[PDB]
């Protein structure tokens, strides 16, 4: 089962957090991260294609995030606006996609 | 701007409806249709890989739908359960994705 978790879970303003990703499925094309609890184009942070290793920003991209080839997302110089939920959609080769939501809490 | 519309808009129970799709972006991996107004894995009707022209059913597939290469969705022998909103997500080759919602009304 695809899941994500934040390290750390409670994050001091101005520090760093890594969203770790567990149990990627076999046979995927790539990753799409979104701010909030659902898949929503208007809140897309980044898209990443695992075949070319290319990252492309979406409308909610801050410039402070880095995605890794295993879909883990690093956020640096974390702000109040970064707090709360994130949603990872994994795009499967058959287009029957999977999603996981995680969160962290800025203080 | 990606949009969809139903032909016909008001559809008699037991007849047929075609969801037409306008203004697909270029450079696409595939299409995913969902029942309702959002992208939600539990309500996915079909996923379609453009590279192979191959359709795979999701959990909401009824067996009465057919999807075409330009993302149009035909539904035959329409039921009451088919009424209302449908959402199409288009997966671009950069994994920055677009969605459009439409509806039809069964009587
Ligand atoms: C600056 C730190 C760079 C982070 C590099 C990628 C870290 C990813 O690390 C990987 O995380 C996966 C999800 O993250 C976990 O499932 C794995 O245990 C781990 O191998
Ligand atoms: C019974 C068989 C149904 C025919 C399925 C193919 C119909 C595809 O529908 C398409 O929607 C587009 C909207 O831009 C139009 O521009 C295309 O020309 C139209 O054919």
């Amino acid at each position: 089962q695809l899941t994500t978790e934040s390290m750390p879970f409670n994050v001091a303003e101005g520090k760093e957090v890594l969203l770790l990703v567990h149990n990627l499925p076999q046979q995927l094309f790539g990753y799409s991260w979104y701010k909030g609890e659902r898949v929503d184009g208007n809140r897309q942070i980044v898209g990443y294609a695992i075949g070319t290793q290319q990252a492309t920003p979406g409308p909610a991209n801050s410039g402070r995030e880095t995605i890794y080839p295993n879909a883990s997302l690093l956020i640096q110089n974390v702000t109040q606006n970064d707090t709360g939920f994130y949603t990872l959609q994994v795009i499967k080769s058959d287009l029957v996609n999977e999603a996981a939501t995680g969160q962290f809490h800025v203080y």
